[PDB]
């Protein structure tokens, strides 16, 4: 009857209601993994304010608020279900959401499982490829948490920190892609371009050593493996800001480009985030597959299904958490390797943290 | 008796002794596909003849030039004695070698080739992952060599243009890497950490749409896997030059950065290429591993021993050439897409060479 486990299932979140954007981005610019900013107290809540309308006018066009929580919550459900059967010896189980910058906040779970008495804790990424920018900022968190507390944990903590080629995430992708291959006109279906995209980095990033660009390009090759290369692909990147160099192609151009060159039929597959949410609702069908394709004559362009309540994906997260379990580990071998150029002193404590678990 | 089935290595090509340095750089700035300059016709012998001593200088240090026609020669005759085993259909089966910037070049090569009347030629790109430079430029040589002759080719041309992931060759890389992790002394073995290292390219190559960096990081992925992870790993890229911005993180910072990190004990694995030549006798060898490595006071820093005369290479090369034949493919899925941006125009006419041949 009392919860034995608990997965702890980490993204960055996204604002649920309009009313909540302003908070969003508040936590976000306050947070040193991801800026530094000159007087960061007082510039963080400013630029917060001057986003705010911008960022709530795109909520507003997909709807009013991002759905992450719940379908988070339905795979969470799915997920622990699964578990219960599989391992009954950690049953229960129970999931919590750890958002990092909007409710349930990281440290509002952790406070929650340590109420709830767990034996043992498992920091879930639900990012299967690892950035030091998702899941190392979620872990990050996770330390600061005790440190700032200044107590240790009651609980034996360890994390699935990435996943970039999990078989059944590979399966529901491939599925995905089939079923919208099926929904471009017959006789277009061998012409179609896919393009996978995913979230950029500045190159700064990218320079320093970030472990992302590699895994979701592993994502990528497991996918058309799985598909028998049934279609041509490329990778590219979506959702650079600013004026500093990302890393390319960008999807945007990349529409536009494949357009010009008669390449007019194109899917795009988000492949490095497992529900809707801003990137796929506004960004890749209003802002691209709307405005953008309509500018310059696509003829079809598609998007995969995002994986949300899919039930092979609730099967891929629980056995995901099972072989975890089986195995021991306490973290992969990669979160052992900070990056050859990291230059954030927590991230050193943050890894050892993890790896000097008790277990 | 009469050759019947060719198959075509294409390969930058390396100067093979000091002497051949400066035609060399003269046939690789005059090359369109690579590069485009201002007044090319002037600036190509200009700047081959200003860089000639400091490459020579490179080559001399690495005892006076390029092996890579003696490797290339090597897995050439192993990969044919065992096709004529494997395809008796197409046997007799002969190599040539086709160098893009040093003799036997890509056109001598075809000209053989077409004189041996041959009923096939196969172009094998010896890159196991395609960028439009690499590969791309040695495939638009074919095309070019025909329209610039002003006659239709005489044998069935077809293209093995990429094969990031082929099952041996990703064997290959594990057995060395195993091999070199065996030579640090026992106690520092886990504590390795493995840097695959790839010639980089310049980010204006990667934005256009390049298909390399995802291919490369496939490469390492399945490296890995094959590994089971026994050490943490980071892609890196080597070999930039100039002052523009390039793929990274760099090998050499990379290396500096691990050093001065606590993580002394460093295994290099060239994974984009399967011979020794400059980039890993006089880069990694020299530059890197004596030169920077003892500045930053490195405990051991080692080396993969490079594909070479392995058999179990030949066997991977024989293995790619049999399945090819006998899939009756003309080119791989990818090489139907051009890159997104891409602004050569030869880049469709060569595709089309290829995907339009007669079988
Ligand atoms: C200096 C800096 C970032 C630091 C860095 O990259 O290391 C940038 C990032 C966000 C910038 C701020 C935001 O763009 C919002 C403001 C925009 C105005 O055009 C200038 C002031 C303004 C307040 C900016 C000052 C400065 O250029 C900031 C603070
Ligand atoms: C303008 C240009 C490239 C153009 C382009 O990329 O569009 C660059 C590439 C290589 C350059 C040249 C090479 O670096 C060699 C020469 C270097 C000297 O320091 C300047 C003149 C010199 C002759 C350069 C002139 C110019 O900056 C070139 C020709
Ligand atoms: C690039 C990067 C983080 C920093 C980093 O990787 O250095 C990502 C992580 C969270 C991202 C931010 C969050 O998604 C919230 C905002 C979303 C807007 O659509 C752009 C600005 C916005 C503020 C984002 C800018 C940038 O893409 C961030 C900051
Ligand atoms: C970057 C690039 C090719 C062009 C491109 O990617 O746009 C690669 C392909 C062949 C490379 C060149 C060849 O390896 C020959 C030269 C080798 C020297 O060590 C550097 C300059 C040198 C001239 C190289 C510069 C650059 O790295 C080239 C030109
Ligand atoms: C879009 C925006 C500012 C808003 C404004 O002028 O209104 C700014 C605020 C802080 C910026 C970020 C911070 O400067 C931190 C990162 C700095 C990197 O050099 C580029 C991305 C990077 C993640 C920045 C991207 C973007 O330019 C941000 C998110
Ligand atoms: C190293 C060198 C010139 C030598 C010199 O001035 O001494 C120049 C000559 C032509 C240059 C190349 C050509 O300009 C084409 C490419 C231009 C890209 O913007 C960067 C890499 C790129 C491949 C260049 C790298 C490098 O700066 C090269 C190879
Ligand atoms: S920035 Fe990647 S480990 Fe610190
Ligand atoms: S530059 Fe890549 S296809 Fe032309």
């Amino acid at each position: 009857r009392k919860p034995k486990t608990g997965i702890l299932m980490l993204n960055m979140g996204g604002p649920e209601t309009l009313g909540d954007v302003h908070d969003f981005l508040l936590r976000l610019f306050l947070d040193r993994d991801l800026m530094t900013l000159p007087i960061q107290n007082k510039l963080a809540p400013f630029i917060a304010k001057r986003l705010t309308p911008k960022i709530q006018e795109q909520y507003r066009r997909i709807g009013g608020g991002s759905p992450i929580k719940i379908w988070t919550s339905k795979q969470g459900e799915g997920m622990v279900k699964l578990l219960d059967e599989l391992s009954p010896n950690t049953a229960p189980h129970k999931y919590y959401i750890g958002f990092r910058y909007v409710h349930p906040l990281t440290e509002e779970a952790i406070e929650e499982m340590e109420r709830d008495g767990l034996e043992r804790a498992i920091a879930f990424t639900q990012y299967p490829q690892y950035s030091c920018s998702t899941t190392g900022s979620s872990l990050n968190a996770i330390y600061r948490y005790y440190n700032q507390v200044g107590r240790k944990p009651t609980m034996k903590w360890s994390t699935i920190d990435r996943w970039p080629t999990h078989h059944l995430l590979i399966q529901c992708f491939a599925d995905a892609i089939l079923k919208e291959l099926d929904h471009f006109p017959l006789e277009k279906r061998s012409e179609v371009v896919i393009l996978f995209s995913a979230h950029s980095l500045p190159m700064s990033v990218v320079n320093r050593g970030d472990p992302y660009p590699q895994e979701v390009s592993a994502t990528v090759q497991k996918v058309m493996e799985r598909l028998e290369y049934c279609n041509p692909y490329r990778l590219v990147w979506q959702s650079k800001v600013g004026p500093m160099p990302w890393l390319g192609p960008q999807t945007d151009e990349s529409i536009k480009g494949l357009c010009e060159r008669g390449r007019k039929n194109i899917l795009l597959v988000p492949i490095a985030f497992t529900s809707d949410h801003i990137e796929t609702l506004y960004e890749l069908d209003i802002e691209y597959s709307q405005v953008l394709a309509k500018e310059c004559g696509v003829e079809n362009i598609r998007r995969a299904e995002s994986l949300n309540g899919n039930p092979l994906f609730s099967k891929a997260l629980a056995d995901l958490v099972h072989s975890h379990i089986q195995s021991n580990e306490l973290c992969s071998k990669q979160l052992t390797l900070s990056c050859p150029l990291c230059v954030n002193p927590v991230c050193r404590e943050t890894k050892s943290f993890f790896t000097s678990q008790q277990l």
